[PDB]
This record gives structure tokens, C-alpha cells and sequence, in this order.
DNA sequence: TGGTAGGGGAAGGAT
DNA sequence: ATCCTTCCCCTAC
């Protein structure tokens, strides 16, 4: 009618095949049918903005020298209209002398400086980046994209609600939304603010494949999802998280159904589709996600492999309108990039999302139920799949097999809260949210920074088509075992306050570059960290009120728990190479203050008469040599007060303190940290950091082992009765080891690929890839980059080295011809880790302790 | 398609 | 054989 009011998620640009128009889909409010459908709108006219620099000085392209004839802005566009815009081909455009900010990395460029903002249509062809001219040095905005400046120029921060002035009927129906408009101008957008956002549609899904006998292509056999229609973003999840769902089922081409199929099925009263071919099934299943119209769609290794299996087996089986697994209508699929194939569509992969929020050994589906479900996930081997056709009994759970798939899917996705966290990230950082939920953090500080130098009226720079400089300090331990009481005390947020305490800004210094006068004004990156440090201070303010609604902490929570993952990733943003603003003279500016203010704070304390132990990036631990706590929180103030006198925004803070300290290397120790209490008298608990006990490459055997010598070191015991449960457990273990009573599962180490196995130099010499090689030869799903491989290393008999003779765990109980290699894991695996840890405490030594389990002492 | 600093292991030369 | 550098993965900040 007059104004079209809809809530925008995702927006897509075709830089290639449609120039010029951004479509963005998402909700409106049907009041008739009383329900949020979704939309698409079509936003044309976007401008080609681009920004001639003019030279001071008139040159001739060719010689390259000065010909005294003064450049004016007349001039500068003079060259534009007659040299430039008719040998590109620009029939029409616009012309406009402005003032535009600049300090990037561009040299011989003026802070401020009249430039010649210049407007044409996007299907007119594209200037070089490169360009040069007799009036003018430089052309910015070349190669910006429509998106980029319709997001920048609406200030659209994140999904928002929007108002379409002067919408227009679409001639014939773009999108596979419910309802569509268009807009002429971008102009004609502007942003709502004083509306709720509405609840979305989500569908977690998941497939079982099986590889063909003649090709070696997969197929799809079965899939499953579960949708929910009102999923807020605003409140917790939903209970149940699903309110429908479907199953669906198919034969391959030479296999035929169990007997009764339909009629069993329509017995048991489920809900489950029998497809006669692969070709039927995908149709109804894009139907069906045509039907649902999801908003996100959620599913466990999406990209990796389930989507890109999932558009190859529509390509080769022919099914019609592949372009329902998205919003838009098109005619041919990409090859597989291939990100841009459900644009409309958010798409969350929880094993993608998890390694941004938890920490785990293994981040696939089955690892993941187990952790955060705490509910044993039990799989199904591809090679016997093929004989789960023979009896219905074996098929019919082979879907409920895949169908609780899909709910665990959507019950990690609900645990993790990773919908309502990633609407947060995006509308702070001001990027798109199907980018928060896949991309890297780099390209969401990334759009904070081009909205903040918009805003400020900036040319941001063009997008782009061992270590690089020094960062912390770490100060050389004091090893040994503390018996007093260890302080602990750091900056919180170190180098986020080191940019406000020093206005470091790519505008503030001559970027080399030295920090500016102090009387200078705040840049533009120290003033947004400076909100987002208040804006997270308010939100903690409004955690503070009583007679709340219960579900507003929980979000606030959310909000504050975004606002610091923001500022905090600030600083990497400056270091990373690849990042459109890339500063690494910031980034070593800000890590060396870091240093200097360490270093600073160390000679400090030791000029007070104190011992300093060990000191990290932003951390210091002092010796007190006291039991009573009244002299060392006191003596904590007293350091904390006389630093805080020297810097205005950065503070340093008491961390805690240690009961007993086992202070190894750098960045490994372990301690039991001071927890105060009502009764004014602690109670501890411990802490681990570094310790081989606390990674994942070495077995869990070592691992509990080393942990239980840890919290015999830091008892509240004897000195003698100590290395006692020492010596009568590291007997106990060396015995359990070849006796069989330890599981297998205690032998396994686990490292992570981050190449192709088929990519690595050599195979043979690394561990982790052998077993990867051997994983890739069976049926079962590969093992790519970033995957995870536990193996066991096994006695074959053979004289190889113990990293040639690793297996995988599944291989042991298969061949019965390898066995656990007791010898190793007793002088390999668990002895180090005992010997290192009991180092510097006197009484255990290194051929003390292998006596203990059982072997040749030579140490 | 955040960073550097650092430990602990094994491979692969050179000797 | 041993010494040394290189590469590997995982950590702490």
C-alpha cells in the first residue's frame, strides 16, 4: 500500500548475471492469516559511488613529469567525461565535488580532501582498481559492491525492521517467498527501530547416503527434519524445540523394500513417505522446504559434505525446481564458493558453530550429543546399511536412526544458543547473520569498521582480490612448588584498553608511526571500543534490577557476553593479512605498550620489596611468603592502587590467589585457587593450564594419571606420605596396563588434520595422517581439514618406529593380529608426563618413577 | 578468511 | 650413533 514493514535476515547480490539490485528476504505480518510469512524484496538502482583523487599538478601520463598547468575540479572532470567515461563505455552518469576523510594505507593521500564523487549505473562496465590519470592520482570505490553499499549507506546493523516507501509490484514472481515488493531507489529503505523482533521458522534436518556399486557417486537414501514456526531469537528456545516433522525413505536402483512397507508403516501410524526412486524423494523433500518456507536451516557438517551431496544428487537424478532449497528463483545451480546456493536461507552447521563456543576432543555429531546432550549416539557402519534392506525391522530403525539425528541436531543447536547469540554478534558488529554463523570473526569487525569510518564520513579501502610481528611478553618462570600463598594479578582486556589509553587509530598516529599528542581526540577505533565497553557496563546494570522478567537476564546475558567477544576481537582484526584493514604497525604498536606496560608493572612490584615468579602476556604472580590472607589481600590492594596510579582507562585487578603452586614451564603450571567464602576462610579448588594433562594429543591414561599426581602435590599432607600414593598408584597402573583391565579408550590420542591427508609431504612420518589414510580407503565418511582422528598405536610385530606402527581404534579389535603396546604407553606416554610433573618437587625422580611401573630404570 | 609465544614430539640432514 | 633445524599440533595470553 503506502509503506511496506517487513524484518529483513538475509540479503543476496548477483555482481555478475544482475548488477545493481540486492535482494533481501525475510518476515511480514499477515494479519489475516495471523502469522509472519516470508518476503523478498527487490532493491534496484544501486550507484557505482566512486572517488577521484585530483593530483596537485597537471602531468602527462606517458613522460610522467610536472607540466605546470594547476589541476582544478573542473579539470579533473574534464578527464572523467572525455577520456575516461567514453573509453569505458559510461553514456551516463553524475558528477558532485565532496569532501571525503582518508587514513589507510594508500601513500600520498591527504587526510581531508576534495575529491570527485562520481555515480553511474552498475551495468555500465567497471573501471580498473589500478587507474590513473593526467588530473587525478588515485580512484577509490572501484570495485564496491552493491550490498556493501546499500548496507553502509541505510546503516542496516544487522537484521532490522525495515520500511519499503513507494513499494512495487514485481512483473513476474522472483522469489519463493509468500509476498514480494520491489524498491526503486535504495532511498526508499529506512530502518524501524521501536518494533520486537519476530519469531522464525526453523528446520534441522539430516540425510543418510550409500555409495553405489557401479558408481562411485553417493545416494541419497533417507532423510528427516523437524520444523518449529514461532523460534524466537529474543527468549530461550522453545520446549519442545519442533512442533512437525516428516521422514522420508527411497530404494537404490537395483535394491527392493522389506515386505509390507506401507502397511507396517501405516500400523505403526508414522509419519513416513516412501519415494520409489532417489528422483522422487528430493522432489519431496524440496517441496516440502518450499512448503515450510524455513528461515534457517540446520543440519552437522552441512558444507563439508551433506549440501554439496545433496545439490549433486538433484543435478544427476534431474529433480525439478532445485532452486526451492533457497528463496530465489534460478535457472542453473553453481558448480561445486557454491556458499551463495540457499541464499535467503540461514544456514547453521552446530559442528561449526561449537568449535566457536566449546571445546571439545572431536567436533563431529557423535562426540557432540555426548558432551553437551550427555547422551550416548549410537552410529550406523555404511557397508551394513546395504543389508539393512533385507528386513524392514533393520530399516525402519535405520530412520529413527537418522530422525533422532535431527533432533540432536536441533538440541545442541538450543543448548548452545547459538541462533539468539549470532542475531546479537550481528547487530553489534552490523554484518549479515548467515555470515556470523559461518564465516570467521575477521569479516564481522570487519563491517563494524565500515559502518564506523561510513558514519565518520571516511573512504574505507577497496576490498582486496613464521609471524609478522612481535606480540606478548612472557616473563622466564621461577619453577618450583609454592607452599605460600600465590598472588595473581592482570589487566582485564589488555590491549582493547591499551587502543583508549593510547587513542591508537589508523586516523590518530602518521602511519613508523608513534603514538600522538594526548591532547589529541579520540580516534574512531578506540571511541567504538569505548561503546561497546559501555554499552556492555549498561547491560550489566539492567542484570542488576529485582522484580524482573526471569527471561531478560538470560538475554541480557546473551547481549553482554556478545558485547565483549566484539571488543575483544578488535585487536585481531589489525593483525590478520588478509583483512580489509589490515595495520600491522597498529597491531605491533599495541602488542609492544603491552610489553612496556608488563615490564613496567614487573620492575614495579620487584622495586617494592616483592618476588615475582612467572608473568604472561598481561598477568604478573607475586610471592608473598604469608599464610594469613588479611596481609595478602591487603598487600593485593596495595600493588593493585600504586599501579592503577600511572594509567587513566587501564586498570589491573587481583585474579585470585593460589593455596599451593606448581609452577613447570612457561604457560604450564597448575594451582589451587583461593575461593573466598561466607565463613571468611577458603575453600580451593584447582586449576590447570599447559599441563600435558589439559591437551588432547596425549591419552587419557597419562592424562588421569598425571592428574591425580597433581592433586597429590598440591595436598594439604606430609611431604614423606606423598611420594607414598605416588609410588603404591604409579605400581597400580603399571600393572593394569598389560593385565587388560584399562579400556581401550584410555590408549587413544587424538590429533586434528589441518591439511588434506593426500596433501601432506609424507604420510609414513606422521601419526594422525596414516590413520586418516586408512579411514579414507573404507566406506566411511572421510576425514578432511580440521578433523579430528583418535588412533591407538599397536605392536605389529614389526621393528618400525612407534609412530609408523599408529592405527586407528576400530582396527584393533577388527585384526586380531595387533595389540596394545604395553611397553609404550609406560614409557612413551605415561612416564613422561609423571616424570615432568614431579620434577621439581625432591623425592621422585625420573628412574625412581619407572621403577614404579615397571621397567629397564635408565633415566 | 583474528593474532604471537611457547612446549613437546618426531622427521630428516649432516656428520 | 648424536647434534641440530624443521615441522607438526596444541596450548596460554
Amino acid at each position: 500500500e503506502q509503506v511496506f514493514h517487513f524484518y529483513w535476515l538475509d540479503a543476496y547480490e548477483d555482481q555478475y548475471n544482475q548488477p545493481g539490485v540486492v535482494f533481501l528476504f525475510g518476515k511480514v505480518w499477515i494479519e489475516s492469516a495471523e502469522t509472519h510469512v516470508s518476503c523478498c524484496v527487490m532493491v534496484k538502482n544501486i550507484e557505482r559511488t566512486l572517488y577521484f583523487l585530483p593530483r596537485e599538478m597537471k602531468i602527462d601520463l606517458n613522460t610522467g613529469k610536472e607540466t605546470g598547468t594547476p589541476i582544478s575540479m573542473k579539470d579533473v572532470y574534464e578527464e572523467f567525461d572525455e577520456k575516461i567515461a567514453t573509453k569505458y563505455k559510461i553514456m551516463k552518469f553524475k558528477s558532485k565535488p565532496v569532501e571525503k576523510n582518508y587514513a589507510f594505507e594508500i601513500p600520498d593521500v591527504p587526510e581531508k580532501s576534495e575529491y570527485l564523487e562520481v555515480k553511474y549505473s552498475a551495468e555500465m562496465p567497471q573501471l580498473p582498481q589500478d587507474l590513473k590519470g593526467e588530473t587525478f592520482s588515485h580512484v577509490f570505490g572501484t570495485n564496491t559492491s552493491s550490498l556493501e553499499l546499500f548496507l553502509m549507506n541505510r546503516k542496516i546493523k544487522g537484521p532490522c525492521w525495515l520500511e519499503v516507501k513507494s513499494p512495487q509490484l514485481l512483473n513476474q514472481p522472483v522469489s519463493w517467498c509468500k509476498v514480494e515488493a520491489m524498491a526503486l531507489k535504495p532511498d526508499l529503505v529506512n530502518v524501524i527501530k521501536d518494533v520486537s523482533p519476530p519469531p522464525l521458522v526453523v528446520m534441522a534436518f539430516s540425510m543418510k547416503t550409500m555409495q553405489n556399486a557401479k558408481n562411485h557417486q553417493n545416494e541419497i537414501i533417507a532423510m528427516a527434519a523437524l520444523v518449529h514456526h514461532s523460534f524466537a531469537l529474543d527468549k530461550a528456545a522453545p520446549k519442545p524445540p519442533f512442533q512437525s516433522h516428516f521422514c522420508v525413505v527411497s530404494k537404490p536402483k537395483d535394491c527392493i523394500f522389506p515386505y509390507a512397507f506401507k502397511e507396517v508403516i501405516e500400523k505403526k501410524n508414522v509419519k513416513v513417505e516412501v519415494a520409489a526412486t532417489e528422483r522422487t524423494l528430493l522432489g519431496f523433500f524440496l517441496a516440502k522446504v518450499h512448503k515450510i518456507d524455513p528461515d534457517i536451516i540446520v543440519g552437522h557438517n552441512i558444507y563439508g559434505f551433506e549440501l554439496e551431496v545433496l545439490l549433486q544428487r538433484i543435478n544427476v537424478c534431474k529433480a525439478p525446481h532445485w532452486s526451492k532449497i533457497g528463496r530465489l528463483k534460478r535457472s542453473n545451480m553453481p558448480k561445486l564458493g557454491e556458499r551463495n546456493a540457499t541464499c535467503g536461507r540461514m544456514i547453521c552447521d552446530v559442528e561449526i558453530s561449537a568449535k566457536e563456543l566449546i571445546r571439545c576432543k572431536s567436533y563431529h555429531l557423535s562426540e557432540l550429543v555426548q558432551q553437551i546432550l550427555k547422551t550416548e549416539r549410537v552410529v550406523i557402519p555404511m557397508e551394513n546399511i546395504q543389508n539393512m534392506y533385507s528386513e524392514s525391522s533393520q530399516l525402519l530403525y535405520l530412520l529413527e536412526h537418522t530422525w533422532k539425528d535431527a533432533k540432536f541436531i536441533l538440541q545442541i543447536m538450543c543448548e548452545l544458543n547459538v541462533l539468539p547469540l549470532a542475531l546479537q554478534i550481528t547487530n553489534i558488529a552490523g554484518n549479515i547473520m548467515s555470515r556470523t554463523l559461518m564465516g570467521g570473526r575477521s569479516e564481522r569487525n570487519e563491517f563494524l569498521l565500515l559502518h564506523a569510518f561510513y558514519e565518520n564520513n571516511y573512504i574505507v579501502p577497496d576490498k582486496q582480490i613464521k609471524a609478522a610481528y612481535a606480540g606478548g611478553l612472557v616473563l622466564d618462570p621461577k619453577v618450583g612448588f609454592y607452599d605460600k600463598f600465590i598472588l595473581l594479578l592482570d589487566f582485564n582486556s589488555l590491549y582493547p584498553s591499551i587502543i583508549q589509553e593510547f587513542n591508537i587509530c589508523f586516523t590518530t598516529v602518521q602511519r613508523i608511526p608513534e603514538l600522538p599528542d594526548p591532547s589529541l581526540e579520540m580516534g574512531i577505533l578506540p571511541r567504538e571500543i569505548r561503546k561497546l565497553v559501555e554499552r556492555r557496563k549498561q547491560v550489566k546494570q539492567l542484570m542488576k534490577q529485582q522484580d524482573l522478567n526471569p527471561d531478560l537476564i538470560l538475554q541480557y546475558d546473551i547481549r553482554q557476553k556478545a558485547l565483549k567477544l566484539t571488543a575483544n576481537s578488535m585487536y585481531g582484526c589489525l593483525g590478520f593479512s588478509y583483512s580489509r584493514f589490515y595495520a600491522k604497525p597498529l597491531a605491533a604498536l599495541v602488542t609492544y605498550k603491552g610489553r612496556e606496560i608488563l615490564m613496567h608493572t614487573k620492575e614495579m612490584v620487584q622495586k617494592m620489596n616483592l618476588e615475582v615468579i612467572y608473568g604472561d602476556t598481561d598477568s604478573i604472580m607475586i610471592n608473598t611468603n604469608s599464610t594469613n590472607l588479611e596481609e595478602v589481600f591487603k598487600l593485593g590492594n596495595k600493588v593493585k592502587s600504586e599501579v592503577n596510579k600511572l594509567y587513566k582507562l587501564l586498570e589491573i585487578d587481583i585474579d585470585g590467589v593460589f593455596k599451593s603452586l606448581l609452577l613447570l614451564k612457561k604457560k604450564k603450571y597448575a594451582a589451587l585457587v583461593v575461593e573466598p567464602t561466607s565463613d571468611g576462610n577458603y575453600v580451593t579448588k584447582q586449576e590447570l593450564k599447559g599441563l600435558d594433562i589439559v591437551r588432547r594429543d596425549w591419552c587419557d591414561l597419562a592424562k588421569d594419571t598425571g592428574n591425580f599426581v597433581i592433586g597429590q602435590i598440591l595436598s594439604d599432607q606430609s611431604r614423606d606420605t606423598i611420594v607414598e600414593n605416588i609410588q603404591k598408584r604409579l605400581i597400580e597402573i603399571g600393572e593394569n596396563v598389560l593385565n587388560g583391565s584399562v579400556p581401550v579408550s584410555q590408549f587413544e590420542i587424538n590429533k586434528a588434520l589441518t591439511k588434506d591427508p593426500q596433501d601432506y609431504p609424507d604420510k609414513k612420518s606422521l601419526p594422525h595422517v596414516h590413520v586418516a589414510l586408512w579411514i579414507n580407503s573404507q566406506g566411511g565418511r572421510k576425514v578432511k581439514a580440521g578433523d579430528t582422528v583418535s588412533y591407538v598405536i599397536c605392536q605389529d610385530g614389526s621393528n618400525l618406529t612407534a609412530s609408523q606402527r599408529a592405527y586407528a581404534p576400530e582396527q584393533l579389535q577388527k585384526q586380531d593380529n595387533l595389540t596394545i603396546d604395553t611397553q609404550y604407553y609406560l614409557a612413551q606416554q605415561i612416564h613422561p608426563v609423571v616424570a615432568r610433573i614431579c620434577e621439581p618437587i625432591d623425592g621422585i625422580d625420573a628412574v625412581l618413577i619407572a621403577t614404579w611401573l615397571g621397567l629397564d630404570p635408565t633415566q
